[PDB]
């Protein structure tokens, strides 16, 4: 219940909302209905139009005028945006050239230049190009000030939990937004689109922007706008709170556009019909940049230019049916379209099993255009598991294509033409980004990055300290004049020990067994030492970040760091040149097994737990197929290389080691590649403790990894050798997941040429996703600036074209 008596006199678009039962008069009390009676007559108006003309300049003010003409209306703040292009013989702001903006240009009593945020609903990241003649106003901004050719939205790419991601720094998973429809069982209660749940402060976690701003003190503007308010009106109201005294003005400021969203699911994102919302969204931010000017305002505020997410082709034709899978279609609820969760229709069907679920929709069409998962074996990348709100059945669906639950959804709800939701790495997804102002770079272009990223610069923007969120700090010092965020390395936690040989073969009763000159025996003894780690160590050593007991290990082809605790290496290190060539294991050493003496037996793993083990075998982290010499190969069957793989993901493994080590060796000028186990039972992105792990080799105390990583950097310039590089690094990354079947690829009963590349570009990740997971810290010794790396560790290489 609103008492909608009282008035908006005066109080038209107030920036602190007042408590029911007395009306409201802020940007959103429409979306409540809670707005005064006069609400629309007082802060609505539309009286004529939204532009001067010649003979409506120097007009008496009539009060009832959208916006004004009078002389008055500048020191009132309230002039039509083309005011003084029509009346003062001024030029719009696009028609000026663009000139450096060195510093802030700002009236006096301005504390910090002001920022806002104009975010697109569905701005595919093409369109700045595809739509670049429709566009003069964004194309200035985006030439002129500082852009990336796309911006990476998070998983699943819809609206609100990107825009939220937008809001907090965090994954979906973190901040709750894990759709656009949830359910969260814990309250009992769903989230949608249409109706009131979405408003409860319960769904909505981490610290957003808003939020932050308030609690150091930074005043911020009512972010959220009443769709039926005209954009217009927006405009005009920001460019009024922006001349409100210095101690109620907003330090930060949004504008959302529903457009082109709206339109491109009508028509998709290339339709004919699309050219006029790209224009009206143009002449929008045209009207903020000439009200800017005005006002003088035009050299002081940073303006971000930001997407959601973008839009692909989808259309009612391409949909599949899970009725055409499962004959138990009624027993559950799916979350449907450019997405899929599963869960039980009803927690009292206790002969509801997710296991033939996943099993009844796995490659049984051959050209299937979905694949189902337990959450917890989605691609890393992805970061889509740690939330209650988030079904353990999921599907990813293909671009282009809606999963539905029966036909009757479809025809019962063509439509439409466009749709986003899909994988975050898809081409049509991604989104746009411009920074324009006294504290971006001028002309600048800088790589792809994360949405995750920006709440770190727009907390930098405004002076705020970020909350804890998932970017990385300083990752986007580069799109920043000043105000960049100088951070330092974290501190290594655990020194490492260094074993000499301490331990007598016989010593060892592993059941392990292998058929197995003073010049090069002083040369092993180096080799042991360290004489080569210079070449297979290039970055300097991982820091371990936390509490552990673990040894480096020298080899002459491979350096490594093992746990004590999980009896493996925490990372394997080893440098591949351009001209380093396969051998294969010689038969004598097929199933070679090596005590290392440097390592005590009770510290290492043995070859009975393996073949008591009928699921589980084992593989090496560093590959005996590029070892440097027959001697050097020996090192590489010691029982601390070691680790548990199942049969089905060696082929995997042997496959990597074996042939794409090499091409990308051959390839890149070099490799230096860092391999090692992961462990991530609880599915948070977290390295987990010893208490943690759900399985190990039958009858030890052997952990089982639930994913290999490898990081595999070389120069940029591949003209240099990685181990000889002058400047900047090249990486890609991995995180495969450790299964016991390969039910994830389709054609994987077919040669391993066939399916296992596809397979790790599926799970390509960031240095920083590995980093999370094992609690290591890596490239601590380059010559590189930390900036660099950091913007090098968040890096992802997602196998898109152009
Ligand atoms: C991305 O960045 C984010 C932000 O940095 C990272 O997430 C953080 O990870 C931390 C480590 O896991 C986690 O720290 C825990 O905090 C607990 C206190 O939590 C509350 O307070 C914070 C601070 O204001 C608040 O933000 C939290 O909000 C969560 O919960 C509500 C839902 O209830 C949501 O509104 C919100 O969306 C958010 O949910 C998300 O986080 C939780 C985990 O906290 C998930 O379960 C959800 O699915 C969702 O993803 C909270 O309101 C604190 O209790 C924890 O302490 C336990 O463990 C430590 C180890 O240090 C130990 O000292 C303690 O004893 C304690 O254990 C006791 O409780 C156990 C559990 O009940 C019990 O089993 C034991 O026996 C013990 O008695 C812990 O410190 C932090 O909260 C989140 N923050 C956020 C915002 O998510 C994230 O990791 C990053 N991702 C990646 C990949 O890097
Ligand atoms: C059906 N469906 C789709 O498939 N795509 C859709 C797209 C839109 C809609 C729709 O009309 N809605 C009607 C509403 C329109 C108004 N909205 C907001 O004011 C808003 C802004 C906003 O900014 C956050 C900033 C943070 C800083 O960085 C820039 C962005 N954060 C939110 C929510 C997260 C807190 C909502 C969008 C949401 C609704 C969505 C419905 C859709
Ligand atoms: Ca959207
Ligand atoms: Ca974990
Ligand atoms: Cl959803
Ligand atoms: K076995
Ligand atoms: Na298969
Ligand atoms: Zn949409």
């Amino acid at each position: 219940w609103t008492a909608t008596s009282g008035s908006c006199k005066g109080r038209c678009f107030e920036l602190q909302e007042v408590g029911p039962p007395d009306c409201r008069c802020d940007n959103l009390c429409k979306s409540y209905s809670s707005c005064c009676h006069d609400f629309d007559e007082l802060c609505l108006k539309t009286a004529r139009g939204w532009e001067c003309t010649k003979d409506r300049c120097g007009e008496v003010r009539n009060e009832e005028n959208a916006c004004h003409c009078s002389e008055d209306c500048l020191s009132r703040g309230d002039c039509c945006t083309n005011y003084q292009v029509v009346c003062k013989g001024e030029s719009h702001w696009v028609d000026d050239d663009c000139e450096e903006i060195k510093v802030p240009e700002c009236p006096a009593g301005f504390v910090r230049p002001p920022l806002i945020i104009f975010s697109v609903d569905g701005f595919r990241a093409s369109y700045m190009k595809k739509g670049s003649k429709v566009m003069p106003n964004i194309e200035k901004l985006r030439s002129c000030g500082t852009h990336a050719p796309y911006m990476r939205p998070v998983y699943p790419t819809k609206t609100f939990p990107n825009l939220y991601t937008l809001a907090t720094g965090l994954y979906p998973e973190s901040h709750g937004i894990v759709g656009n429809s949830m359910y969260d069982p814990v309250f009992d209660a769903s989230f949608h689109l249409r109706g009131r749940e979405k408003f409860n402060h319960r769904w909505w976690g981490g610290q957003p922007l808003w939020i932050t701003a308030t609690k150091q003190g930074v005043r911020a503007g009512t972010f959220f706008w009443s769709v039926s308010i005209p954009h217009e009106r927006r405009i005009l109201t920001i460019l009024q709170w922006l001349s409100l005294p210095d101690n109620e003005r907003p330090s930060v400021y949004a504008f959302y556009s529903e457009q082109p969203d709206f339109s491109g699911h009508k028509y998709g994102p290339f339709g004919p019909e699309m050219t006029n919302p790209l224009r009206e969204i143009d002449k929008t931010v045209g009207q903020l940049m000439d009200g800017l000017k005005q006002l003088r305002l035009h050299r002081c505020v940073n303006v971000i230019f930001v997407g959601d997410h973008g839009m692909e082709d989808v259309t009612c034709d391409r949909t599949e049916f899970l009725s055409n899978y499962l004959t138990n279609v009624d027993d559950i609820t799916l979350v449907p379209g450019t997405l899929g969760r599963i869960r039980a229709k009803s927690i009292n069907n206790s002969k509801y099993d997710p296991k033939t679920i996943i099993a009844a929709l796995t490659c049984k069409k051959p050209d299937q255009h979905f694949k189902p998962y337990m959450k917890q074996h989605l691609p890393k990348r992805l970061h889509y598991a740690n939330n209650r709100r988030i079904e353990d059945i999921h599907l990813l669906v293909d671009r282009r294509w809606h999963v539905a639950r029966k036909p009757l959804d479809v025809y019962k709800k063509c439509f439409f033409q466009g749709d986003h939701g899909f994988d975050n790495k898809v081409n049509s997804m991604q989104t746009v980004f411009v920074g324009y102002g006294p504290t971006f770079k001028y002309r600048t272009k800088v790589p792809p990055f994360e949405n995750i990223e920006l709440y770190n610069v727009m907390c930098d923007l405004l002076g705020l300290k970020p909350a804890p969120n998932n970017g990385t700090h300083g990752s986007l010092n580069h799109l920043l004049r000043t105000n960049t965020f100088r951070p330092t390395m974290p501190d290594e936690v655990s020194r490492p020990n260094y074993p000499g040989i301490m331990y007598l073969q016989s010593e060892f009763d592993l059941g392990c067994t292998c058929d197995d000159n003073k010049l090069e025996e002083l040369n092993k003894r180096l080799h042991t030492k360290g004489s080569t780690k210079e070449r297979h160590l290039l970055y300097g050593r991982p820091a371990v970040l936390y509490r552990t007991s673990y040894d480096i290990l020298y080899h002459t082809d491979f350096e490594s760091g093992y746990s004590e605790i999980f009896l493996m290496p925490l990372w394997t290190s080893y440098t591949i040149s351009k001209q380093a060539e396969v051998s294969s294991i010689p038969e004598h050493l097929t199933n070679c097994v090596r005590p290392d003496v440097r390592v005590s037996p009770g510290f290492s793993q043995n070859c009975l737990a393996y073949k008591n083990d009928k699921q589980m075998s084992y593989g090496f982290l560093f590959p005996p197929y590029l070892s440097s010499s027959p001697e050097a190969k020996y090192d590489a069957f010691l029982v601390t290389n070691m680790v548990p793989m199942y049969p089905a993901f060696k082929r995997v493994w042997a496959y990597f080691q074996r042939v794409l080590v090499k091409k990308y060796a051959s390839e890149r000028n070099g490799v230096n590649v860092i391999s090692g186990p992961i462990f991530d039972y609880n599915y948070d992105g977290l390295r987990d403790t010893e208490d943690e792990i759900k399985q190990y080799v039958e009858g030890s105390s052997i952990p089982v990894p639930t994913h290999y990583y490898s990081i595999i950097t070389s120069c940029l310039d591949f003209t240099q050798p990685a181990d000889k590089c002058d400047g900047p690094l090249s990486v890609s990354s991995f995180i495969l997941p450790h299964r016991p079947d390969n039910d994830e690829s389709c054609n994987s009963s077919e040669d391993e040429s066939k399916w296992v590349e596809e397979l790790m570009k599926m799970h390509t990740a960031r240095v920083r996703d590995i980093e999370h997971l094992t609690g290591l810290d890596f490239y601590r010794k380059t010559s590189r600036s930390y900036s660099e790396i950091l913007t090098l560790k968040t890096y992802l290489h997602t196998y898109e074209s152009e």
